[PDB]
């Protein structure tokens, strides 16, 4: 007995067959197109079961007619989708295939007129993000309605492209790997949905997957033990979300690494995290997100997370915030963004709403190792100084940390504690309840209760600040304990707080500490040729200084400060000898 | 002419043929259960080579039917296992596909009574872990015995669900490409064995495998230019062994990269991880290690190795060390480590056996960037606070690093230098030939031959610190050279070592360091509102401090420190002049 | 209808057939070793399409059969191919199916006389390195000549053994996935070429590819957003080039990530890499970079990118730079660096061209994290002690930073600033418009104005530094602000700078800066077992030491330094009485 050519799955109905009779299906359909390099698609062998004859799926028994399939895969053609055919609709031919427990191989684009979801244990795989994926032509949604999922009340009838759902009795759609492929709505839309709608998943890998045409990209409530490697998400709001608050499941992530992937075109948030714990992305990028005039809120929201950027980049970014941190610990190691337009503001400002590049707060940790960061406006640019942005407003606890060795395409300005919100300068602004560790200009500034002392078993040499035409009594406000020198005999003047003029000096200043009222002292050094002076004098809190006073030693003659004023001895503690060379004036 | 029909590959060998000859095979063997949705499986094109004839290996050749391979891709049903049948043993078959050449894909669960063997460039796929993979029902190892590999004496008979060997000639088992499946024994058996035995791999990729029910996950011995992705390895002794000492194999690793991995259930260590050099974990997890009473010694062991540790996590912890690290060179960024009972001690304890969460030995280097530590327990705790851990022991060379934003989840305790190699607080203690570079509530301390100086070329400003009723006496083993401030006039008492009491003070010490003995020196400014006093003292090494002296200076009269006693002058070293305004008084 | 038998592809020409026919072909052609567990391949279904009857591809559409695709996926042998059979050149077969818009699947080696090229959403999947890929026989090229792509004139006809080319109307080749084969040359060619040619690529990954016998291994211009794991580059020139500057093509690339890759045996670079932002290493390794006696230039030359590296490695290196860095950010973290023979040297040097492990030039940023690094020489060993390289050069802006926990196989011997570029020691050297932070035998230096000044609102306790048998008048240069002890009273002596010998001391040294030339000051406790003197003393810049200066105190006799010189008041500035015990002896 010989295999039987049958022209069309439509063909079996009518075939008079015994039972175990084998057929070669030539397409499932009949080729509408018959120039193409691949008209025939979707047949296969088939082998009857006479006992299945009145089962008719469309796909893996057709009128007993059982599908033979090679090393467990079949692509959508074999349930009767059409390839590259807008007219089409495929969505039910997709699905089918997607939860037939076989790997599912795309081999062009489908148009689907509603979503497309996968389970669990599904691999996907396409040849590439060009020409492979699923091209939904309508905002309809899923039909399947509520489902109870650990005593929570889940729905999966969102307007998206694809949507994973666990199993029936599972928590998580988890176990899936695929790669190679687009989700896209067709761009005459005018209102689009979500790329990738996957509230609960786990244990996956998701690779060279593009979104694009959405108004969210790829939506997330609770993922764990998932890597993302080449995923693109273009969309008019915001590209990736993951910790979404919006249903009844609370929200939740660990272990998510994104590995060259990319925010394109968002103009809410590039990246929308919350509670993304042991968060890694590695050489990622984003793209337009905000645009001249429509700025984004900000580029990376990230909330209660903790994530390392580890040589990530952007381009043209329009946004309030380049970071909003709120209870996060974010590193941000060699990152390198570009055409950063730092000039849009809020109508209200407030603790967590103001026009910091870094919008560090509730107990967050930012450090900015290395980088370069083109932010393009301080106070000084022609065009937008009187708009541009703080690089970082600092408070509730929080910590910001910026490398010496970390760029910016224009100059900071300033550092120092603030009780503002909005700010008119490219400064470093925090809060007495928060600690920095910033260097501006060339100066490292360490301040708050992170930052209370440093002790160590080594030894330490420093250089003495070189003092311009500036006064050494006005500096009780701007250094605390600092060696002083001043070099230029023109401005060491007595109006400059010295005690002669004309002379280089060296001062010891001490203080309680750098601030509005202090506790002061001064050692000063009048440095002449092959001589000195040595002077002190102190400052009480919340005085001025007293008096210098000229110390004397045995290679001086002691000369009181003011005549018939004082005394060699008392009454009651004398000098028990004196010699001299000569009888004592008596003037 | 045309292709015929066969039932069954047992059906081959009565078939008279002619030399060329095509058959289509419906399956391996008949279906038993013809509900399934894929009821006819392992079967495929055959043609008939008549000069092997002979030849029956039960899959690529049967009584001289060679099997028509599409695109190099086979399953192990082709060479006669069984899908999801746990009564049937597929070993053999599966073994056969193995070592075949072609690309194998694993469609279901295979019961196994032995272990199955790869060897070099071999790629095996499923679709996911959950329905994927090998099933071993049995203790029974490989039969090959010993084999002599660049000559040592090596051997593969070990209870393993999956060993990876060399070609013969060849030192590694390697260019393997593993994905999407799980390595299993069955839970029932009394004693379980090793997931992967995998002594000697190179150049190979591992992704999205699952090894659970094992005594033992993955264990290599010498690894080199592997990467793991998604790979979780969930044992009952020890999740991950590189480095593993058991063979006549010098144990060495070099460039392993591990993404999203999982180390679960461990009761010994999660990582045990031995000559591992330029080793990555990027986002991986460790949950459940130890338990309750039962604690693991330690979730991280890094012997002779140089691991970074990228965002990784753990959740659940008990063990004695949470990184025990021997010459060992390791960077954890970022941590997120969360539900760690760091109550357990051992029974005696040694430099390399101790109750600290980081176990820092023999030339080692760990440093902590940042990263959230959830230890529990410090001598405050009200339930285990007799039972707490110190942080972090440090010895023989070592340098432990702990950056100003790391957290913990309770207080750090104290810091120093110690012979004991049991603690009581949640402290850092380190010896002689140590170092540390650790914050400690807000104050960095560093000490040892790594931090021996600081040479600046750039001005420093620091602030006082601020004494309470504190003697400035008694200040000679707490701090080194300080600036000190007394705010407050009622603790500014000779008691309290001031020279002159109840005015405010700033406190230069100097001393030779900090320590049980030291050299010191003292100037004391004792400021009034508009004058002071100026002070000057010493300390000898091993001696109190010499009587307070009172500088002598311009603005004030010479009152010596008791009467008759000091004199103006000697008679070799006169004063030339005097000039009084009155005739000098003798008393 | 049966399914008809034809043996060869050449046998359907001959083959009398209705429209819509069905044939199985055994293989492409005859097996010629029927020996072979796999005789027959390139065979399949094919339908025959009588419009197309005329056409002969030799691969869809022969005679008009055409080609059934299963899955969309092909091999070679479909096209007509010959696996390992070297006399045969599957060049033509190869080209048919990589832009069929198949995935292509690689089952041997072929071999090719000419490149062959890929285009866009191309996805090749061989089984692993050893045994799937390429072999080229010439150094023949493509013949396609020039083509305008953006504006710029390209030409692709070079010798390589695969060419990446964008489509038509495009300017990149993108949404390629290749994985696990190799590219090679016939070892026997005298002259070998590229690899892989990529000129203009993105969007991609790479994964498991092997080049090798090649003199230059990968090479692009224009790379962006591509991954790489497991690609090895084995050159005899360079392994890894991107950047390429020699087309007309501006080069420019992004977010580049490698994972576990591996450049080998390159007698130039290793890595060749410009232009190269957000690009990250993890794990990856280079072995035999240079050969002794003929030195590569670097292992990594790293021009105008930004770059990472995650626990990467080399092992055996002869060149004259270990990191070249030229306007570039880069950070080395816990590198494991072995075997590199620091002894080679330029015949003429410059700013550019210079014997340091790390030349750090124009605006460049280098921070080592860590690491270890097993640079062999420094100018004490006993071999190559006379030819030992730099640690370091840094010029031109750049900045250099080594942290405390970076080890070094030998002691580094200084650091300091020089207006060399040729060195003996292995130093850190900086120019004056340079900047470093880094340690030097556990000092802290640093310098250049990134490293301005340090203002903390934190107090600070610090230790002396303690003196040998040197001189306190001879640390103007070597040390600024700092305190020193001398506690051996045998080398406090007059010669050594003191002004009392014989007694242990604390010394506090001002400096406006140390330097060739500096103002200083001293401070000097001459510490006695009960009491101290206690000195001043001066120097002016340029100027040796004034006298030091005893300080006159209410605890002593004024005893001059002189006798008949200096004065009690003066005749315009009289003390007001004077007690004394006794009557003025006049002397
Ligand atoms: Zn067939």
């Amino acid at each position: 007995v010989d295999v039987k050519i049958v022209n069309t799955v439509a063909d079996l109905e009518s075939l008079t067959a015994n039972d175990g009779m084998v057929a070669y299906v030539k397409g499932y359909y009949q080729p509408t197109n018959f120039a193409l390099a691949k008209p025939y698609v979707g047949g296969g062998h088939r082998i009857y079961v006479a006992s299945r004859a009145a089962e008719n799926d469309g796909f893996l028994c057709i009128n007993g007619w059982v599908l033979q399939i090679e090393n467990n895969t079949v692509s959508p053609e074999h349930a009767g989708a059409k390839l590259n055919t807008p007219s089409f609709d495929s969505a039910i031919p997709i699905q089918k295939v997607l939860i037939s427990g076989c790997k599912v191989r795309l081999n062009g684009l489908y148009h689907t007129s509603v979503p497309v979801y996968y389970n669990s244990n599904t691999t996907i795989e396409g040849t590439g993000e060009l020409d492979c994926g699923f091209i939904k032509t309508t905002n309809n949604t899923l039909s399947l309605g509520n489902r109870t999922i650990n005593g929570k009340i889940m729905n999966f009838d969102v307007d998206a492209i694809m949507v994973a759902i666990p199993r029936v009795g599972d928590w998580y759609a988890q176990n899936n790997h695929l790669s190679g492929f687009t989700l896209q709505y067709d761009s005459a839309l005018p209102t689009k949905g979500i790329g990738l709608y996957a509230p609960l998943i786990a244990l996956s890998t998701y690779k060279s997957i593009l979104t694009k045409n959405t108004f969210e990209g790829i939506k997330s409530v609770d993922a764990w033990m998932c890597t993302w490697e080449r995923v693109q998400a273009s969309a008019s709001s915001r590209s990736f979300i993951f910790g979404h608050t919006g249903t009844a499941w609370t929200p939740n992530n660990t272990t998510q690494t994104f590995i060259g992937c990319w925010a394109t075109d968002a103009g809410l948030y590039g990246w929308d995290l919350n509670k993304m714990q042991g968060c890694t992305m590695i050489s990622c990028g984003a793209d337009f997100v905000g645009a001249d005039g429509s700025p984004a809120k900000a580029l990376f929201k990230i909330v209660y997370s903790n994530v390392t950027m580890v040589t990530c980049m952007n381009e043209h970014l329009h946004a309030q915030n380049f970071l909003y941190a709120e209870g996060s610990e974010v590193n941000i190691s060699n990152f390198n963004g570009q055409a950063i337009y730092n000039k849009y503001k809020p109508a209200t400002s407030s603790w967590n709403n103001n026009n910091s590049m870094f919008c560090v707060v509730s107990n967050s940790k930012v450090k900015l190792t290395g980088g370069s960061f083109g932010f393009a406006y301080n106070s000084s640019d022609p065009t937008q100084g009187a708009n541009c942005s703080a690089l970082a407003y600092v408070e509730g606890g929080s910590v910001f940390e910026v490398s010496p060795e970390t760029t910016f395409a224009v100059p900071l300005e300033e550092i120092g504690i603030s009780s503002l919100t909005a700010f008119t300068k490219l400064g470093v602004y925090y809060t007495t309840n928060a600690s920095v560790d910033a260097y501006v200009k060339g100066v490292r500034y360490q301040d708050g209760a992170k930052f209370s002392g440093l002790v160590m078993d080594s030894y330490l040499s420093t250089s003495a600040k070189s003092l311009g035409n500036e006064s050494i009594t006005n500096l009780r406000g701007s250094l605390g304990n600092a060696v002083l020198v001043q070099s230029s005999t023109a401005n060491a003047t007595v109006a400059n707080g010295f005690p002669s003029s004309g002379v280089p000096y060296l001062v010891q200043q001490w203080s309680s500490a750098a601030g509005n009222n202090s506790y002061n002292a001064q050692l000063a050094f009048a440095i002449s040729s092959a001589s000195a002076t040595f002077w002190l004098r102190t400052g009480d809190y919340g005085q001025a200084y007293a008096s210098w006073c000229r110390l004397y030693h045995y290679r001086d003659s002691l000369i009181p400060a003011a005549t018939n004023t004082y005394d060699l001895g008392s009454s009651g503690s004398t000098f028990r000898n004196a010699y001299l060379q000569n009888a004592v004036t008596v003037v």
